[PDB]
């Protein structure tokens, strides 16, 4: 009675499955349609992309369905704002068809592809369009959560057009002045029929968040579940202030020299040289304020000590726990635990070390780190190879499959600069020799 | 260069501190005053107490300063609503003095006692009172965060009076009808001068949350930091729906029989008997829906398997990691690691096992569990001794010092019923023998 077996890869205790003569599968909670609401140049695509990047990283399969991309596919070349005119009978039919084709793909993603969240990235400015999306959600048993971005500041609108609209594939053959003028006219096409969300009377029963004046104020109505609560918390932690994220590993340690994994060894002579090189690098960056974060492991703390700056130790930044394989070389792992070695090589993200962790466990541990990185400005994170790959996968939108193989060499700073599309990444090698700890698939 | 030492209790790497001939101390971010806003019977004291319980548990020293308690101290016996009349010159002076005496204690708590958050629990219904609190915060370099509870539903108001107001020390000599009538008149004394928070025009620069219609809607304005963001997320996860939380340990395991700590051993014959007894108990509770949560350790999963109910495994529910002391008996710990054994006995909450955890680390890991327990209704958590003590300390408002010594015997269910003041706790022993794993200080 109560016979369990431990799964080889993830190390999960499951009931011993003595399937009957004819094994039956039972193939396969409710998916969510996130509805973006607002006039053009209100950061809807920015919100869509950032939220999708975060949700995928935490393990919630999410996809953006941008109606404009369906339009660029249906209509070969973009000419002008005249396409967006409310009196343009033909283009209005085309635009509706594009929205319906995107919703068709939303249904296929959530009901047939194992997707959990579909972000419907369009203006959805009219009650009519939103009633149609709600009907689509109710008939398919999907939850609907609305995210509206409201802003009347002309400086914010003009800045968004200059930063990411003029560079749109629609304005390829246009100069900055033509594109800006056309886009202002394009926004005006939407202003007459725009009906903002009204949680007070009309939209009282809808689950929604109103992001007002680029996150200065929020109106939150009827948060139904955990994922909606998490989105609201995320939106309240992110910001659009300029800043830099520097990510690096501790300087080379004694275990690195011996080819040993885990442990709590100190910096080697080269590691100490990197720590000095890092201080000079940090100084040369001339940052008004800089937060320094380390793990609770000696090698990252010794590296931070060389900076002569205040730092904070996070247990969440500690390297992946190798369980029984801690302090062993990869050769000793292959010889003592050959089954374990091969299992990891085959499934590096989900593989859990015996009495240890997986990259999947790392993500769960690092989520508060990500949330705090979002709220901060200039931050230097001194961590470890697996931790760094996980954080980098979040910033660079890398999949779970790619994550355990990201190149994070020793004595190299990864400088992350948030641009309008995601992160610009610059690599800075601090000219101090070390061993190589990267292992390809 | 870069010489560090590992602190004996917490195992934190610190710079070797070779203090000079004359050692200097440097004794000791900005504290926060949380301002409750709203008419009486709006759940301000309920919010104050629950939020304080959560903030203290996560390690943020928090205290409630209820102006009514300062009034009950200054004014010996309460007679009627006549004390709260706006034309009561004398009582208005007394009430102001009480609020100023509470603020004096707020200053002493935040600036002199190492308190981080002071919850100022009063009506604070007038702009004048709030301007005075803001002046007090600005002059003392304290942050101000407002939490307003707005509700016009007479059913909600009447229910609150019947549940927790009539039982107030003010209404000791009154019967339910007299107390209800007096309290309605008391609320009416505040209605004329009540100026709700206006984040649109007047309170635009204030950091605030408006909880509308018992959490149906929220107005969030200017969230400045991490703690305010966390409070907002907490308020959006909690609910006032009736439910039951059942907490228990896995049935007795093989390591329990050998007096061994940690490990991933299976249920003993008695443990299997408890698992059956637990199924019968659960069935007899006749709960419409019940969520079952386990750790990823075998003994909790085997216990859940006996229920024949769907369950979810949480790595966050895994027992405290004993590091190098894993799978050892307490006698073997005392003989192999006597220094470690004595250090733990002296500082059980902060003590970290070598390459292992502390109760302090458990709290950090269990925070997402608490957040999900809040969002859920009927939940059964099958876990481990140290995990159970931590969760119980949250629900029962126990300090960090008390937490490692809470009695959590094997084969015993802790039934938690949320009442208006906190949790009512019922213990249910399922009449199956086991070893005792409790060790007093
Ligand atoms: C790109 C880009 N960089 O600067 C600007 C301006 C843009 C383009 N943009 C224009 C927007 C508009 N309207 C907008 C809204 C956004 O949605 C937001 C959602 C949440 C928050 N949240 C916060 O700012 C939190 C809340 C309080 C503390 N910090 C801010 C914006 C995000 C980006 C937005
Ligand atoms: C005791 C007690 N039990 O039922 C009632 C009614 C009471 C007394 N009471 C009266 C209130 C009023 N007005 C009130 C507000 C509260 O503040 C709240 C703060 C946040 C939330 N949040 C939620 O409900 C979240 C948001 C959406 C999902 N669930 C609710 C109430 C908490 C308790 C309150
Ligand atoms: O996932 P991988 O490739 O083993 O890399 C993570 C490893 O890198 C190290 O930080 C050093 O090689 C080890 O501590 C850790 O086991
Ligand atoms: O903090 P204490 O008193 O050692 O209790 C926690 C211990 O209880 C156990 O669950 C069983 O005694 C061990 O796994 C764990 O080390």
């Amino acid at each position: 009675p109560l016979e369990l077996t431990q799964s080889r890869v993830q190390k999960i205790w499951v009931p011993v499955d003595h399937r009957p003569s004819l094994p039956r599968s039972c193939g396969p909670n409710s998916p969510t349609v996130i509805v973006m609401v607002g006039l053009p140049a209100r950061g809807k695509t920015y919100i869509s992309k950032k939220l999708t990047r975060y949700l995928n990283w935490i393990g919630v399969p999410t996809k953006v369905f941008n109606v404009g991309e369906y339009r660029r596919e249906a209509v070969k070349q973009y000419s002008s704002y005249n396409f967006f005119r409310p009196d343009n009978e033909e283009a209005m039919k085309v635009r509706k068809q594009c929205a319906l084709a995107a919703l068709r793909d939303v249904k296929s993603y959530l009901a047939k592809e194992g997707g959990q969240i579909a972000v419907f990235d369009a203006t959805n400015t009219t009650r009519e369009r939103r009633h149609m999306i709600l009907h689509f959600a109710k008939e398919n048993d999907f939850k609907a959560f609305f995210i509206e971005s409201v802003c009347d500041d002309p400086t914010v609108v003009a800045s968004n057009i200059m930063e990411v609209k003029i560079s749109s594939p629609d304005y390829k053959d246009c100069n900055s002045a033509e594109a800006m003028d056309d886009f202002m006219k394009r926004i005006s096409c939407y202003e007459a029929s725009y009906q903002p969300l009204d949680p007070d009377k009309c939209d009282r029963d809808l689950s929604l968040i109103k992001v007002i004046d680029v996150g200065r104020r929020f109106l939150v109505n009827r948060v139904q579940d955990h994922i909606q609560s998490r989105i609201v918390y995320y939106l309240m932690n992110i910001h659009v202030q300029p800043r830099t994220i520097y990510l690096c590993r501790h300087g080379e340690n004694e275990h690195n020299l011996q080819g040993r994994i885990g442990g709590d060894s100190g910096l080697s002579s080269r590691g100490k040289k990197f720590a000095s090189a890092l201080s000079k690098f940090v100084e040369e960056q001339n940052l008004k304020d800089l937060r320094v974060w380390t793990s609770q492991l000696k090698s990252t703390i010794q590296t931070a000590e060389a900076l002569r700056l205040p730092y904070e130790q996070w247990k969440a930044l500690n390297e992946i726990d190798a369980g029984v394989c801690e302090e062993l070389t990869y050769e000793e792992i292959r010889d003592t635990y050959p089954e374990e070695y091969a299992l990891r090589e085959q499934d590096k993200y989900y593989y859990r070390y015996p009495t240890g962790e997986s990259y999947q466990d790392l993500v769960q541990r690092l989520e508060p780190v990500i949330m705090e990185l979002e709220r901060q400005e200039n931050v230097l994170v001194i961590c470890h190879q697996a931790v760094l790959r996980c954080l980098l996968a979040y910033f660079l939108d890398k999949s779970a499959e790619e994550m355990p193989y990201l190149k994070c060499p020793l004595h190299t700073v990864l400088k992350l600069t948030p641009v309008a599309y995601g992160c610009r990444v610059e690599s800075i090698y601090l000219n101090v020799e070390s061993v190589c700890t990267h292992r390809e698939r």
